[PDB]
C-alpha cells in the first residue's frame, strides 16, 4: 500500500469520527495478519496504546474491531505477545469476559487465547490478571462459539508448566471439561480432549485429578469415534494419563481401556495403530 500507510492509520486511531477509526482498525488488522515482521512494523509505529485505549470504547463496534486488531498482533512471536501485555491490555480483556455481548466476548477470548499461546510467563500474566474464574464459567455457555473460544484459551493455558496446569485445576475447570466429553459437537470434543491431555501431561497428582473428576469412561468411549481427529486427541490424552504412576495406570485398566486399545490394532491409520499399541504396553 502506500509507503506512508502505517503512520496514517496510527494517527487515525485518534480520530474523533467512528468511520475513520474503523478504517484504521480494518487496515491495521489487515497489516497485522501478514506475519511477524508486519506485526512488528505495526507495534513500532506506536499502535498499541491507542488500541488499548479503545477497549474502553462506549461503541460496541469499535471495541469488537479493536479486540480483533489486538488479537492479530498477539498472534505473533513471544516478543510481540509481551508488547501487548506491556501496553496494559490484560486488565481490560479480563473485564470484557463479564460482557454479555457475544462478538466482544469471542474476540476477547481470541486475544487472550493468543496471549496464552506464548511462553510460560505470558501464560502466567494471563492467570495473574484473574482470567481463569471467568474463563471456566464460559465453558457453561449455551453459545457454542463462545464455548469453543474459551476452551481454546484454557487449552493454551493448560499447555504451560505444572503450576499453570495447577492453576487451571484450582480454578475448577475439570468438572466442566469432563462434562464436555459428552458433547456431540466435534470441535468441542477435540478442544476439550486437547485441554484434558495438556492437564494430563503434568505430574501424577495432576493426572490423578483428571482421573478423580471421572474422565476415563468418556475418554475410553471416544476410542470408538469414527472421527479420526477425535480418535487421535483421545488417544493422546489417554496416552498422557497412562504415563503416570502405578495407580494412574491401574485406573486406566479398571476403566476398560484394553479392548478399546486392542481393537485399534486393526486400524488403517498407522499413526493411530502405533500410539494404540504404545498405551496398551504402557499400562503394567
Amino acid at each position: 500500500g502506500p509507503g506512508s500507510e502505517l503512520p496514517q492509520m496510527v494517527q487515525q486511531l485518534n480520530s474523533p469520527d467512528q468511520q475513520e477509526l474503523q478504517s484504521a482498525l480494518r487496515k491495521l488488522s489487515q497489516i497485522a495478519s501478514g506475519g511477524n515482521e508486519q506485526i512488528q512494523a505495526v507495534i513500532d509505529a506506536g499502535a498499541l496504546p491507542a488500541l488499548v485505549q479503545l477497549l474502553s470504547s462506549p461503541n460496541e463496534q469499535i471495541l469488537q474491531e479493536a479486540l480483533w486488531t489486538l488479537g492479530n498482533i498477539a498472534s505473533g512471536g513471544n516478543e510481540q505477545i509481551q508488547a501487548v501485555i506491556d501496553a496494559g491490555a490484560l486488565p481490560a480483556l479480563v473485564q470484557l469476559l463479564s460482557s454479555p455481548n457475544e462478538q466482544i466476548l469471542q474476540e476477547a477470548l481470541w486475544t487472550l487465547g493468543n496471549i496464552a499461546s506464548g511462553g510460560n510467563e505470558q501464560i502466567q500474566a494471563v492467570i495473574d490478571a484473574g482470567a481463569l474464574p471467568a474463563l471456566v464459567q464460559l465453558l457453561s455457555s449455551p453459545n457454542e462459539q463462545i464455548l469453543q473460544e474459551a476452551l481454546w484459551t484454557l487449552g493454551n493455558i493448560a499447555s504451560g508448566g505444572n503450576e499453570q496446569i495447577q492453576a487451571v485445576i484450582d480454578a475448577g475447570a475439570l468438572p466442566a471439561l469432563v462434562q464436555l466429553l459428552s458433547s456431540p459437537n466435534e470441535q468441542i470434543l477435540q478442544e476439550a480432549l486437547w485441554t484434558l491431555g495438556n492437564i494430563a501431561s503434568g505430574g501424577n497428582e495432576q493426572i490423578q485429578a483428571v482421573i478423580d473428576a471421572g474422565a476415563l469412561p468418556a475418554l475410553v468411549q471416544l476410542l470408538s469415534s469414527p472421527n479420526e481427529q477425535i480418535l487421535q486427541e483421545a488417544l493422546w490424552t489417554l496416552g498422557n494419563i497412562a504415563s503416570g504412576g502405578n495407580e494412574q495406570k491401574q485406573a486406566v485398566k479398571e476403566a476398560g481401556a484394553e479392548p478399546a486399545l486392542e481393537q485399534l490394532q486393526s486400524s488403517p491409520n498407522e499413526k493411530i495403530q502405533k500410539e494404540a499399541q504404545e498405551a496398551l504396553e504402557k499400562i503394567q
